[PDB]
């Protein structure tokens, strides 16, 4: 069976709807499946946030260091890494880390914030060429998923065409480019989406995503033992409010996707 009728069959028996995008830098060869369907990001798009802040900080030498105040108020849900910081303070960079490696909605709504609302996030997302991204609401509201809706959505290809841009190309300067790869190495919410259908050996940085109708993603750089990287976007949603989250079907996504290199 092809890789095309694995995924058909893997999104049949999940009861949901499964939209991937690998990109193969050897060739750029591509696997596709719903990659022009549009998905909610959910968490996923805390990548464009902290990028943005990195791209901000090209110009401004003293940005990253610049100091943000976190009190009570500012918890929303999920403060993992911002609870500990209350009545302190946390600079950016330790915000667009406490957001790609914790997933904290506190920092992530500070870096939305900072650039001056999910609008600013939109347009930097097109001045990478990217015309499908769109955020619209902050945390936690941008995690609704709800069948339909265009808020807080964009297409796996879309994504996985822009993590390649702002991981492996020309997106950010060097040193930035850098720190968002260290960024996505060090995430610790990931280790039962797309890095279980991986080699365990196999080196890789993600973004994983969680919200309402069991939508549930993780967005990828992979770089194997003896071969060029590749860029991996598993996105995944469920017709019913209350429905579960479903990890190991990214797991089984990447599993077959990858199943020849
Ligand atoms: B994300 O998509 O990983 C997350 C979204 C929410 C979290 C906690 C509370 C509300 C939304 S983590």
């Amino acid at each position: 069976n092809s890789v095309q009728q694995q995924l058909e069959a893997l999104e049949k028996s999940s009861g949901g709807r499964l939209g991937v995008a690998l990109i193969n830098t050897a060739d750029n060869s591509q696997i596709l499946y719903r990659a022009d369907e549009r998905f909610a990001m959910c968490s996923t798009s805390k990548v464009m946030a902290a990028a943005a802040v990195l791209k901000q900080s090209e110009s401004d030498k003293h940005l990253l260091n610049q100091r943000v105040e976190i009190k009570k108020s500012d918890l929303v849900n999920y403060n993992p890494i911002a609870e500990k910081h209350v009545n302190g303070t946390m600079t950016l960079a330790e915000l667009g880390a406490a957001a790609l490696q914790y997933s904290d909605n506190t920092a992530m709504n500070k870096l939305i914030a900072h650039l001056g609302g999910p609008d600013k996030v939109t347009a930097f997302a097109r001045s990478l060429g990217d015309e499908t991204f769109r955020l619209d609401r902050t945390e936690p509201t941008l995690n609704t998923a709800i069948p339909g809706d265009p808020r807080d959505t964009t297409t796996p290809l879309a994504m996985a065409q822009t993590l390649k841009n702002l991981t492996l190309g020309k997106a950010l300067a060097e040193t930035q480019r850098a720190q968002l790869v260290t960024w996505l190495k060090g995430n610790t919410t990931g280790s039962a989406s797309i890095r279980a259908g991986l080699p365990k050996s196999w080196v890789v940085g993600d973004k994983t995503g969680s919200g309402d109708y069991g939508t549930t993603n993780d967005i990828a750089v992979i770089w194997p033992e003896n071969h060029a990287p590749l860029v991996l976007v598993t996105y995944f949603t469920q017709p019913e409010q209350k429905a579960e989250n479903r990890n190991d079907i990214l797991a089984a996504a990447a599993k077959i996707v990858t199943h020849g290199f």
